[PDB]
């Protein structure tokens, strides 16, 4: 099996000097800090461990190419794009919309290459050039709506790829399965009225955004019943996550019969991530990818692919990400340095949410 | 009259080696520049105290080093000898647990850390101060009688309690530790002793993974005088406040300690990487206010707060400031992220209530 | 009685977004976390003052903001207003020289910096203190009447000079700048004024590249009362001390100022990236000592030191500490680099420059 | 066809402990997050080769570990044994400033093997030239001792390989790192089969070696040439040194391989020198080397990374050398001094040109 791997040095050049929840603000006494949350070193360490662990030998490198305006404009409005162009034009950079999201001088080039990364991987998976793959792209995508960039996301990478698989490669049912610890409100908005894209987001209840991602947000029109949120409570771990994957997401995908599954693969649900209270360990992420690999092999011949979302622990993210790479290559080259107390047992209030979400599968056809 | 202990040397801890993710080429753990226990976190706290204007309400206390005699009231010579040996190596070295590291001459800072808790204790018992905050480093609550571990060389609060007992003649002392990790060192040091009541509220099963459960109540004459509240992952201000009101405050009232020492960690904060708790800065203020309140009711406001863990350089300074503000009565700066876990949940309540039964055995 | 001016806000300057190497994707200047003017350099100076015991021989002096009036004695209203413009912006901005940057609310640090030089000046002039050191930040000596530049928003030493004259009644002040770069701002501010003798010893043609020559000597009432000493790249203790003993001290003796103000930068040190000078800590100590001595000989010891530039986080603390030991007399601690790396001999082409400058003394009256 | 050697592991060197400014509470040297030899400096260089598009003109070359035998062609067993011992621990290796993390010998092996891989492909004709962006550096290690961030003398290891395995009889090592290549000088001191040239800042490091009178011994008298430039020297002194000493020494000796020890610590922003070389000075130095390489041995020269300590400016100095080899200039120096040739500088180069007479 050829397993694609999308990486480019530019992904590690996102400018995070300004911006963020804790931007320097002398008036409010927020002291300048050296390492901001979305500092590029977290995903760079992931890439660098892929190299030095030998997993790269089982992988086929895939060079990304810039997405075009037309690729972006299939899901995003011209207002959003021209805004990102004009902010990226300024010297020193600029806020983009929600204050937290920063676009540096010329930063749009990285957003273009990031989105094209997801498209290159898609093109190679649907053609048969590759059985699956991992696109370690940055900046992330899943918070960008039809109208707005937010949450570090300029463009909705996975949605741009799903619209590419549909509008150019002729697919008719796609599923975007997003396990980033925050709700994928961007993806949910883009496909809100559309049943040709099943969108699923499992996430921490009320984390980001604080007012979206609830069970009863289900789509509308032709889209009703083709958006599914699993909002787990803080503290959930491998127990809750695997239970959710087995009772809800895998039966949901079996029902919908997608011809391509795109995983929004974030790792901010990790046990050490500063922007969650979830307890997923790297082996949990391994079992998560395998379940998705497996059901994909059952139905659409392994046509699935993983695209990086968030993740903020420079220490532990590389091993979470490497664990998912191993589930694609089936070679174990290296142990988790934390190879196990907390989060592995399924708690009844964690179960009460997943049982509720399992009833939603009946409305998928 | 509110003391504040700080010294520049507390921010000179060398954190280049060690950590759970200490560089290891064979295991492919890449060197990183910012380890978890980097000095920037507690340095940003002390600088916010300065630039928020709180310092105008605070009486600075210069710390002096603890003696060997002060460390030996609670630690075995083996522990102290070990730290002198490692502190002597030219490059420093691992203290024993392959996580804690002590730089060359780093024992100087460990003495100063403990002495800072002793200077605050001296001045509060004597009446020179009403209460205070000692922002010391390295922290203490994981050091047992025999073993340094978890970034702790010396058990600062225990050294302070022992000093208050054996030198200042106190008979009854309580240590209240709200660091998110079980204070296993304090538990071990006073296991057999009813004259220091030890209470740890912490995340169930975080660190160390083999301690902190309800059934660890002490031994011998000390049975009933160690109390653990292990909250579930995800607990926030509602479980913590509820725990302080149904367990910790009734317990102190019953025990009637001549002095309360709080081990003030902030790694239970909503943003800390080493916890899954959701306490906010407002949450920490109330917890502090409740200890003052109970301290003013039963022993004459004789309480003080001694820094333990905390690893979020963005949000810890505001959690520390909120505790300082609860000591001064003066609000001077808003928490910038306060725009959650404020609702108490059945499974958090069930732990807290099971713990309230244990108050009966405190006499 | 030795004053020491420090404040935590001096280490809170926002420097993650600007400078010669500001992030520019188009030019492929990759984002970096430590810029040249990072506050850790001067913070480590202050912390070494604390941890060495020198603080026990010093009188801490608390700074208060300079007013607009203090700033306007030497700067055009456009400069002051342009500082408020940039400072109020969310996330700051370029002050208008593509190198200098003002954080959000950062004008408050600018005010407190000039305030720190005023407060030491007041306390020294009034006899309350004999001398002192103001470890202020940002530096000042590049700011002209019209323009902020080179990390300097306000000319701190010139604002303290103008305060001593127009409020405390002094008629003769001398500003001696040993920052490795030319004090173009001090020279410009007092170009036409003889009541402020301005001396700058610098690296010939570093920053600005178009000033600092011997033939710049003032105009009007000010002719002969500006003195530039442009030493060659490579100069160290041998040339710096010869320049002090043959030009700067004789010029001060001839001038008989009521107060001597030292712009004390440490960027001429052997390890500083932004110069090619080889001064060591013992050189900076002797330089401070010579000023102290001529000042105790003529104007009753009325001199003080205001921090300017310096960019070696490893070595600046010991250079700055060495200057304090000249003030306090107390040797607490040894320079951990004592040396044979060069510069202690006075080379011929270095004397050629100093000797020329010594002729300019004849026109100081 | 131009080779480029890089491996992710070269940026995994552990620079947390050690250094001339290693933390020391009794000397009150405060711990610092960024030491002088931090991997970021050479990682940025590599990442600029990627993002500038120079990589599209380059042939990537995977490095392979030098073997113990490779090391022992030029180093004593004690040096090698000392490194395995220090590497097995969870330490300092020789001169206090050189530090080797646990298992760090793996990277030193990979560093020397990188300079061997480039050398093989350049001799074989598979490549015309190339650049080996290896770490840790090498030119300070002698037969007996590692020192100055240098575990193994990479360029000397590659020169021994080119001779014993590949059959070359004359090799030249040109070292333009700002510090004296005392290691290389020591390894080939009695040997005329390796012309060793070092241009460095007079008395910088080590403070006690690098002088003109140090010309070799025995068979090797006349085949070691030191050019010790005065502090403050720049593009002027350096280009005059190359046109008037280094190139003519190389034309006279006629080596079959030129190995450049390529350091950028002579650059205008480096904290560890007082030299004023700019990115165009390095490009010009590289170009003179290629020019004489094509005139006298068919373009058989290669560049091996030594020192350099400015994360901001080093990447553009290294890009400038890559641009020289590729002939494709796709990016400007954002900073673009000592372009003038000073008499005390010329006095040094002039005395050195006299030395070319004893090269045969
Ligand atoms: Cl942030
Ligand atoms: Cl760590
Ligand atoms: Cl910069
Ligand atoms: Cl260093
Ligand atoms: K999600
Ligand atoms: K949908
Ligand atoms: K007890
Ligand atoms: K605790
Ligand atoms: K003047
Ligand atoms: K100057
Ligand atoms: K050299
Ligand atoms: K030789
Ligand atoms: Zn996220
Ligand atoms: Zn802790
Ligand atoms: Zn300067
Ligand atoms: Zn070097």
């Amino acid at each position: 099996k050829k397993i694609g791997y999308v990486w480019d040095t530019l992904y590690s050049w996102v400018d995070t000097g300004t911006g963020g929840v804790f931007a320097a603000n002398l008036s409010k006494r927020i002291q300048p800090i050296t390492h901001h949350m979305n500092h590029p070193d977290t995903k760079r360490r992931f890439n660098e461990l892929v190299m030095t662990s030998g997993q790269i030998d089982f992988l086929t490198p895939i060079k990304p190419y810039p997405a075009t305006d037309a690729d972006i404009l299939r899901v995003h409005d011209k207002q959003l794009l021209d805004n990102a162009k004009n902010v990226s034009n300024k010297e020193c950079g600029g806020d983009i919309g929600d204050r937290v999201t920063h676009l540096g001088n010329g930063g749009i080039e990285i957003a273009y290459l990031s989105a094209g990364g997801a498209i290159e991987l898609t093109k190679k998976v649907i053609s048969g050039e590759l059985h699956t793959g991992y696109a370690l792209v940055s900046p992330p995508g899943h918070h960008a709506t039809k109208k707005d960039s937010m949450g570090f996301c300029i463009f909705n990478n996975t949605s741009i790829a799903a619209a590419y698989a549909k509008d150019i490669l002729g697919l008719k049912r796609v599923a975007i399965v997003d396990w980033d610890v925050h709700h994928g409100n961007g993806t949910q908005d883009i496909w809100w009225e559309d049943s040709s894209v099943l969108t699923i987001s499992i996430h921490q209840n009320k984390c980001f955004p604080t007012n979206s991602g609830f069970i009863n947000e289900r789509g509308a029109g032709n889209g009703f019943g083709y958006n599914l949120n699993i909002p787990l409570p803080p503290g959930s771990g491998n127990g809750a996550y695997i239970y959710a994957f087995e009772k809800v997401i895998v039966p949901a995908l079996k029902k919908y019969e997608p011809e391509l599954i795109i995983v929004g693969s974030g790792f901010d649900a990790s046990i050490l991530d500063p922007l969650s209270r979830m307890m997923v360990s790297s082996e949990g992420f391994k079992k998560m990818a395998s379940l998705i690999l497996e059901v994909s092999n059952e139905i659409n011949g392994g046509k699935c692919l993983f695209v990086q979302e968030g993740g903020y622990s420079p220490h532990y993210l590389p091993f979470c990400g490497l664990a998912v790479i191993e589930a694609l290559t089936g070679m174990h080259t290296l142990d988790d340095p934390l190879i196990e107390m907390g989060g592995n047992e399924l708690l009844p209030h964690e179960k009460k949410v997943v049982d509720e979400c399992a009833n939603l599968i009946a409305d998928i056809n």
